[PDB]
């Protein structure tokens, strides 16, 4: 009898090879997937990686992997062998060459770079499946993510084993490169928005124009996506565009253009009123582009914190974005304060103001501070409708 | 030379004692406070006691009090010494007597009794100082409220060193002892709320009418003191009362009796209608006693996790309440609601019940689950006001 | 192929739970018992519970039980699970909703709860084999009494578990039950005696008058019994009384006091003889109602440590108790030494005095300081027989 | 500023040595004794060891020497620079040539060897002082003591750092030098008894003989004694005689060699009969050459575990003693028993044959199995003489 | 089910025994020999211990055996129970009688003692298969020759499990038992010499004179065997002889004496001359009595470190030799240097004396400091050749 992993591994039983992997971990479970490889040339050496069904849980390495060299057992804790983001990965290395310090290092990290291969190698075998990889991906997906927030050297098969719903994937999840395929002829950025849930994001005021002009945006659901979006411009040549923050323009027609240079102006008093009366509250406010249904939004800008990573860290300095107001130069609302402010009806208008400005906060995806005050406006507006 | 812990506490300088402190742990400032005792008569021992400046930060042991027996050293890891709560002190003890498991756990017992003692001692004696049990507090005022969760034992002494802000305090937090000294005649229960911040606390719609009634509320902050209240339900014979719970009434005059009944006969349709408008929204809607400026308030059941407690669970099954509306029968919008209801002007209000409850949950320290559904209501209330 | 503590107990072989206990201990002997279950309601989990056939063997936490949650494995170090009495068992819990200190300590109590209650359970199963049972218990007895000295909630329960050999029970152990239905009419005491063996015990002067009167003595053979019955008082109602202690009556008939009252005054100047004789070495001597056969016996303090207990610490303070001597008024040797005191003869009754005392440590279970004086006192005793 | 074991030790004061050794242990007061030292030529390196006052207390290896070479350090854990039984020293060594396997345990063996020269070379400048010695040896003497039972390398210097109580030492402790210089001419043999406590062996039994004819006896009081007498036959050409064992012949006059051969014969038939009564009991009775004031004794075999030996041992297989019984032939007890044998008033003989037996057992240091039994017969030796 | 250790050795299939050793080491290959005991008598245990078909790779104990009192596991770090040398053995231990500290002592070393004697046994064992102790050997070897280094309590049977090629046994090891067999009658030495590799060693110029007279040299190539032969000096009463060092002599004839002694006075001259040239690059100059083909050779100390061993320690200090040149007086070249320095053409005998010097150094086994201040020697020698 010899080490499973020295047999070939078409001859090896999904059983012999669950068995192994309860023996070298704590999981009870078998494996959900399993990858048993060779390397020759350079460099040789064998190994069984294995995905395990769930997610595991200071001074402790980590021991996911156990080395051996010549078959005589090393060490369980040989961190070089495996970066840290596939730290859930169980397996065993045999090495037929490991040895002072330099050659021992090139030769750890040509088994690193393989063993990832190997990984993203298998993590693409699970994609196969629909229902697997949806279980794999619920477990894993923050661990691909960390692996492209710092392994730039794999990002395209990284970012390939992304998975996000979307406004037109319905109760499924999308992939990048079926979103790319979807987008429009004359269409540059991937659109997303982050926030707590599918359900709140999909009823966003942040992509009501985007749907009316099918522009696909994608829903970004965990705080670990909001690092990602910092590090990753784009994907298969087109940007992302956060439709939270400024500097999202949509592309538009020479007739379009003209149509939002005229709202535009028409707009400036009341532009300028509402930041009088919000002060210091907002960096301004303009006229949107994204809106059709609600009146306004808040919006972050480009370079900072969006509202959604801001209560991430609230919750959990100089990176917290300031609040833009848009308005919706076509709503009802918007056209009643325009022609009461050309014509300030200036008490009420305050009032309306600081209402839509606090409304804006709980759609934008921001706490209120001070709910009391805000249910004041609310009751006085009530009292209003009531007499 | 000797052992400091063996001279008379007398002749000990604080450099002296500075100095060993920084000798035993990681601090490089001065301690807090100090305390040098010995005990005498069936066990005999000696001790020197800190308290750190700051609070501290699975395998590992509590290491904060080395150990000695006849001034020889035994081991740093003795965690019978000291109750987990206490695991800030950091200290010697020198222990005339330990030696077999069970006259060993005895003596162990009888020792950690009289480090508690002395540290209660000792915290009781910072407490002279306003500004220096300031600091202390904010940094252990856990600890202390995490002993009370478990030592029964020394549940007046801890009690007697939590501090809290109320609605009689100012910008300077009060202590139980001193509550109760203003308290009116008649009064019986010791009355608190819990949530995020004073700020918001202060403004809430719970208290009007205990301020009003001169009935002061502790305003309880921590995440912690929500867990305290479950386990302790008086102090010095009076019951604590939360203020967003059902289960509170305040003392009442006969003739306040008959007002109350007569109020909440003529609510009797308003209150129905409203439950049948909300469903399974509610568990029931009644007439409030506690709301003075405010229409209405979410308030939680009495033996139940509160809007506090249910948020800092959502962040981080059968214990979270169902909430019930109560109503202000004096406020003009209930009055209003009363009449339209007493004539159903069936239409509006529909709106205006979701509204009124939508808005209790920001108030009421819940957080909304559907807001553009929200804002969509808002938006035709305002649509209504501005035509 | 899934975790053996998640299938149905009445699925699993005796030989799948005896490869898993195994697999999860150093013992390579099947577990002499095991209890698979489940909790279900305000909790939910699943465990598995192995009592070893032999008893197990500073830095180390205790790793008897690990810990799984949502089968996930987390650490096999949570000593909150089991208490330090229940060292012994080893076993497997899987927690569907640990999961922000406080939530967690809740948790892990009612955990601990269920574990000791079904380890209760399976030791009282263990109980209806009367030879698994002697075979468990004196592996384990020792456990069962720490859990009394500690674990004031499940006393009964623990106290059913205690075996010991009486004067009534022959070459086998009783039960407390037991005891308590042969008890007499009027009898108010569970009657013991604490010493080195059975044999030593069997023979003993303290129990001559309850053997007569048809009391049942216990007999507590194990060092840890002495502390067991200073913590427990009584059982089903029905006090301890150890008869190597002063404090101890028994019930007496009317006709029975007078007896005893008349002996006591015909024996006082014996009596105060003897203490002037004795000085220091007692703190008195009186009239027994122990003795039937023996002359007399040295008897400890109600409240003090027993002769045994000494003899465990001087081996292994101001708890030591003064020796009282006890005669039997009726003996030969008494008798003819009141009458030679009644006549006082006088240098002859000192050696006789001592002689009585230092073979009353003998027989009351102390040890000689001196015995080659005491050599001297038989040697002198010895040639007066001789001529 | 340089380490302080580079420095000339003739320029390190007291308190430099002092606060050096409390910054490399856990002990806060002065160490009793220094010793800074270097070893040049084959090996080069400096150090300082330590003696505490007091006696220091599984995975853990042995940390009282940290390790340096050419000034920077290793190690605190290489055990092989000290043995076990001097693990009480704490110290330091900068060697200057530590470098595969046994060039490096060539140097650790000499860095040992000179290690333990130069603490011997201490020890004995501590035994210039009595005080300082006495104290010393109250902590340590175990150690030597252990040091004896291993290193057979430095026997003498370990023998001369031995101190015991003996018959001519009064109320202080001996040395083997001076008990050497104390023999009498013609006296072959180092002579001693082992037991509980020197005030029980100073009227030992086995030593009435000795005191007569001038032969001091020391006393050895300690469990370790036990084993370095079975490990050390000699000292300074002198052999050891246990004088509780059998193989023990004082130096006798060709006169008393007569006497002792004809009492011999005329204890024959008494020795027989002692004998057929005792049975199994003992090996066998003899006529003793150790008494002078008691009439017997047991004895213990040449080989085997002392009477002391067997209690440490019990309370703590093929190696204990049977007994044998030494007589006293000019005793009256025993010159009474060979006349009332020598007519065999046969009844009595038997009774008193155990009763000396049985009270040789407490002297000879031996436990009674049963008490109550020997009780029974001291009191009816007891009625005998009162009647 | 029980203990495999507990069972029947002959009942245990070879299968049962690779599973358990597989369960209780790091290795997933079968073991490579199995011993499975057991001991009676004074001590009781029970054992198996695996020798792995590979040798295995500072705080850590080493962990090789598991021990086990009355079959409950104790810890697997006891490292009493076996020397550092066999540390490459995987076995358990079952010991009814280990219990205080010396009788645990004297246990753990008769435990360890028939360890080794049964691991030896085992050794023996193996080598009764060739090709199977070839291979033990290629792995253990190293371990033998520690063992022999340290344990001379087994010196000959540890002696007895060595091999070496030699010049008389080809492509095979011998066993130093065979190489006694082969010795000639009057043969005194056991020959041997070091070096890198058996390539070179059988081309060596120090065996020329011992091919030709029949005397077998063993060839050590292990930087082990270097200490080995500095530790051992014989095997069954024959001395070794390094043939690389000062000291060998060969037996001689009476006749070959005398032309030994001729040749000597011959080159009396030459030998002067060749130290005045070389200064203190040798210690002397010598004729050789080891050269047949080969001018000359050098040779170290008979004390000091050899060639192979300087070169060892240089690439990894009053312990390395002086160099010694010894020349073949029949060889050609001395010859002609004897002439023309009996004449002294005294110009390019020095030339001639750094040429043989220098390629002695190559051939002896000596590293060249300076390999083009030789080159250039060697060019000028060439250039003489050319023209």
């Amino acid at each position: 009898h010899k080490p499973l992993w020295t047999r070939d591994p078409k001859d090896v039983t999904k059983e012999e090879y669950a068995a192994f992997y309860k023996a070298i971990s704590n999981d009870w479970e078998d494996p959900a997937a399993t990858k048993h490889f060779s390397v020759e040339g350079q460099l040789e050496f064998r190994s069984i990686m294995f995905v395990p069904k769930r997610a595991p849980f200071p001074n402790k390495k980590r021991n996911n992997i156990k080395l051996y060299v010549r078959r005589v057992f090393i060490m369980d804790n040989c961190e070089d062998l495996c970066p840290d983001w596939l730290g859930f990965v169980k397996g065993v290395v045999d090495s037929e060459d490991l040895p002072e310090n330099l050659q021992q290092n090139k030769i750890l990290k040509v088994i690193r770079k393989n063993i990832v291969k190997k990984c993203l190698e298998m993590f693409d075998e699970v994609a196969e499946n629909k229902e697997d990889y949806k279980q794999f991906y619920e477990q894993f997906g923050k661990n691909i993510k960390l692996g492209i927030h710092e392994d730039t050297a794999n990002r395209k098969k990284l970012m390939e084993l992304l998975r996000f719903y979307s406004t037109e994937s319905g109760e499924e999840m999308t992939t990048l490169k079926d979103y790319v395929t979807r987008m429009k002829a004359g269409q540059k950025s991937i659109y997303y928005i982050t926030g707590d849930s599918k359900k709140k994001l999909e009823t966003s005021p942040f992509i009501e124009q985007a749907r009316r002009r099918g522009l696909e945006v994608l829903f970004m659901t965990e705080p670990i996506d909001e690092y990602v979006m910092q590090q990753v411009k784009d994907f298969e040549d087109k940007k992302f565009a956060c439709l939270t923050k400024e500097g999202v323009h949509f592309e538009e027609s020479e007739e379009e253009k003209q149509q939002r240079e005229e709202e535009k102006a028409a707009c400036e008093k009341l532009c300028k009123t509402m930041k009088e009366v919000l002060g210091d509250k907002v960096e301004k406010v303009i006229v949107s582009e994204r809106l059709s249904t609600s009146p306004c939004i808040l919006v972050t800008s480009e370079f900072g914190w969006s509202a959604h990573m801001e209560q991430i860290m609230r919750n959990q300095q100089y990176m917290m974005s300031k609040k833009t107001m848009e308005l919706n130069p076509r709503h009802p609302i918007i056209k009643e304060l325009r022609r009461r402010v050309g014509a300030d009806n200036d008490k009420a208008v305050k009032d309306l103001v600081f209402l839509l400005f606090d409304t804006s906060l709980l759609t934008s995806g921001f706490q209120l501070e001070d709910p009391t005050g805000y249910a004041e406006r609310i009751n006085r507006m009530i009292k209003l409708g009531l007499s």
